This record gives structure tokens, sequence and C-alpha cells, in this order.
């Protein structure tokens, strides 16, 4: 997160750290077995981490769940990262409480304009590198599907929204891929791609979780 605040710990329990001998990716914990991130952070050998706040540090809050499946999305592309979303399934199911919570899925899509949250442990530089350790947060607008068609050219499909700011200086970065973007108390977005990090014109692209609730409940009562 680039331009962001640090949040306060486990101030923001549904966020989960994957982590395959080290932090790659965000996600979203949706219920006590089920995690929601980005396609492109698919691999194998995935723990969640949940309860995270340093994520190099055991303060205590902590959770370490091994993922016993991950469910790509059956149409993601990843040349154009159209459906960039998959579910990954915990081993046990997480001990739910103030400091490790779900995130409602949508019942609606959130319009342009609408604020949200958006969370993680990426870069915090838009030019060089930082990692921060602890959880970094950024409250952004959704942009008019406009305005995002404007800013990428020939990129943006239905599945996708912009969020941030045009005049630059905050956005989410690399290694806050997979991570959530919630809007009143429902989780709207996942961190997927940008071009650079928080550059003038250049917003960050989400996907657009509520096309997938459907295909969400359906495969975890399948799965
Ligand atoms: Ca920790």
């Amino acid at each position: 997160i680039v331009g962001g605040y640090t949040c306060g710990a486990n101030t923001v329990p549904y966020q989960v750290s994957l982590n395959s001998g080290y932090h790659f990716c965000g996600g979203s914990l949706i219920n006590s077995q089920w995690v929601v991130s980005a396609a492109h952070c698919y691999k194998s050998g995935i723990q969640v981490r949940l309860g995270e706040d340093n994520i190099n540090v055991v303060e205590g809050n902590e959770q370490f769940i091994s993922a016993s499946k991950s469910i790509v999305h059956p149409s993601y592309n990843s040349n154009t990262l159209n459906n960039d979303i998959m579910l990954i399934k915990l081993k046990s199911a997480a001990s739910l409480n103030s400091r490790v919570a779900s995130i409602s899925l949508p019942t609606s899509c959130a319009s342009a304009g609408t604020q949200c949250l958006i969370s993680g442990w990426g870069n915090t530089k838009s030019s060089g590198t930082s990692y921060p350790d602890v959880l970094k947060c950024l409250k952004a607008p959704i942009l008019s599907d406009s305005s995002c068609k404007s800013a990428y050219p020939g990129q943006i499909t239905s599945n996708m929204f912009c969020a941030g700011y045009l005049e630059g200086g905050k956005d989410s970065c690399q290694g806050d891929s997979g991570g959530p973007v919630v809007c009143s108390g429902k989780l709207q977005g996942i961190v997927s791609w940008g071009s650079g990090c928080a550059q003038k014109n250049k917003p960050g692209v989400y996907t657009k979780v509520c096309n997938y609730v459907s295909w969400i409940k359906q495969t975890i009562a399948s799965n």
C-alpha cells in the first residue's frame, strides 16, 4: 500500500496473508474454512495465516492453517487478468473471534464514488521498494467505469473496476495482490493489477466480486 496508514493490529480481521515460506499475497476470509484471493496468486504449498499484524513476528493472535485445495476461476485468463479470482479451502476451520472474522459477500455491486478500505503488506513506495511488516490500510473511492476505461484503454472488462486517485500517490501495490477491497462492510474487490503503483492516471484495478457471488456460493457448497 502506497500513501496509506498503519491499520492497527487486528483491526482488519478478515485480512489473511498467504505464505509459502514467505508472504506472497493477501486474501479475505469469507467463512471459517474458505478464503477468496486473486487467481494470479495461485501456487502450490499455501499456508493461510490469519490474525496477523506484523507478519515477521508471532504476536499471539495468529492461526496458521495449510490449504487443502485451491480453485481458480474456470474462466481466468492470465494474460488479460479477466476473472482474476480464486478460492482457497483451509485444512481445518479457523476459530472465529473479534480478531479473526469473516467478511460478508456483496448482495449488490458497489457504485462509483463508494468509499472502500484496501489493505495489505505490499510495497509502500511507488519508486523503489520497501515492504512493511505491519498491515497497511488505504481509504479510496471506486472510480467511474468511464474514467477507468479512459485510464486503461482496451484493458477493462465487465469483471473489473478501478479504485483510488487519478492524481496518484495513493494505491495498492506489489504484495497487496489478492487482498480485500471492502465497502460498507462487504467484500467488493480483490487487489488485481495496475500500471506501476500510485502513478498519475493509473489507478488500481480490482476484481469485481459481486459478479462472482453465485460461483463462490455454489463452489463452497460442493467442495
Ligand atoms: Ca505475526
